[PDB]
């Protein structure tokens, strides 16, 4: 399948990015978002 | 709650997206959010 | 390190979010980013 699944997920609140680690290929491929970070 | 729990989360680098599958109703709704993809 | 990882993650339909249950500090911070939701 073309969609692959995540193995971990972090955020970052210096960075305002999202970052999952992707069971693809070598292992070393992720996606990456923007992100909105903040405290309720 | 309106927030709903992810069940399973997956990313393709084919069209940019990641996509949520989504606890909820029956079952076939999805979360889906463009993302950077990329080999680090 | 900078990121920290998600321990929860929820999706709305109302307010086309996501937000990610961040394990940091006092356990009260967020990430948070709009998304598409939809039925398959
Ligand atoms: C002691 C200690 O340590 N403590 C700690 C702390 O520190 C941390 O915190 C952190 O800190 C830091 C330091 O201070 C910081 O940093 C900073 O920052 C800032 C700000 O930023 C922002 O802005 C910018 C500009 O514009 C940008 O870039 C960024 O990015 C940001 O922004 C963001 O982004 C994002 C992404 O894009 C986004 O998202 C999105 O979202 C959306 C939504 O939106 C909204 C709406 O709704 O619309 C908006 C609005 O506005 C809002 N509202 C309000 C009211 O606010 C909303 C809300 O929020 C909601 O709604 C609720 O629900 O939202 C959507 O969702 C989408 O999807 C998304 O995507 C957002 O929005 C944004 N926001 C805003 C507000 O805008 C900055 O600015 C700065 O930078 C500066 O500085 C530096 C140095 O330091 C340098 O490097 C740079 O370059 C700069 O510089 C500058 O430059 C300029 C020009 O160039 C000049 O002019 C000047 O002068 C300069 N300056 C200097 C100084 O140099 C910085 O970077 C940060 O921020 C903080 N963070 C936070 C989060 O807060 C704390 C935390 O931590 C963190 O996180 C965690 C988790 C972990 O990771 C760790 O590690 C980290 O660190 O912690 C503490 N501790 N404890 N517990
Ligand atoms: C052998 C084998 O097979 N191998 C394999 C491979 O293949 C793969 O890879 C893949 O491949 C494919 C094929 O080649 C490709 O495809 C292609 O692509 C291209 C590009 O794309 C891009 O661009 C476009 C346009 O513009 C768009 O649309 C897309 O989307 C993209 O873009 C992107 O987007 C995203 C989303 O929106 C974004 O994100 C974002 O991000 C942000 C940030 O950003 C940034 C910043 O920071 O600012 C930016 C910058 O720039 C950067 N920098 C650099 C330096 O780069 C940054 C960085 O990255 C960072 O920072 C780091 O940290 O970033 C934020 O975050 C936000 O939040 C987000 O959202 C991004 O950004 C973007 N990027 C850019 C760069 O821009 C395209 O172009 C193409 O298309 C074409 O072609 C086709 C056919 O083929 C067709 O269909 C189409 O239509 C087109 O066509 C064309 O058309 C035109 C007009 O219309 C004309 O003119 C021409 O002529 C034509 N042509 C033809 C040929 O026809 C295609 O599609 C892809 O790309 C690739 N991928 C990758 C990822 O690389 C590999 C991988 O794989 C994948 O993935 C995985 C995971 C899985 O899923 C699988 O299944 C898949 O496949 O693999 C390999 N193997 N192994 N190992
Ligand atoms: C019986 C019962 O209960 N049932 C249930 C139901 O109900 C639900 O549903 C829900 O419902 C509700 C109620 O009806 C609704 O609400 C509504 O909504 C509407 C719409 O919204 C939209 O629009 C708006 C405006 O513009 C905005 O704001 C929003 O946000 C939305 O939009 C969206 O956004 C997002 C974010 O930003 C985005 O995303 C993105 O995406 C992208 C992509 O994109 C695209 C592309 O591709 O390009 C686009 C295109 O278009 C598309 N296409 C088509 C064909 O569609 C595509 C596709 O989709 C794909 O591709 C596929 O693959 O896509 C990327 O990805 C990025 O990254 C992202 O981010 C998106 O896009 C968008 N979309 C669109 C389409 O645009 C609205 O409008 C409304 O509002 C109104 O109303 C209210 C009241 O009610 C109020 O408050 C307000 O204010 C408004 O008002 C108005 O105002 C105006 C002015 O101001 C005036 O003029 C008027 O008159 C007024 N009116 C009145 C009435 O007042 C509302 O809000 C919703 O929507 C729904 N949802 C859904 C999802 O559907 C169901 C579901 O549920 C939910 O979800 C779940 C999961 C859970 O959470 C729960 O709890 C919830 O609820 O369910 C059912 N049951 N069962 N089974």
């Amino acid at each position: 399948m073309a969609p692959v699944p995540v193995t971990k997920l972090v955020c970052d609140g210096d960075t305002y990015k999202c970052t999952a680690y992707l069971d693809f290929g070598d292992g070393r491929w992720v996606a990456q978002w923007d992100t909105n970070v903040f405290h309720t």
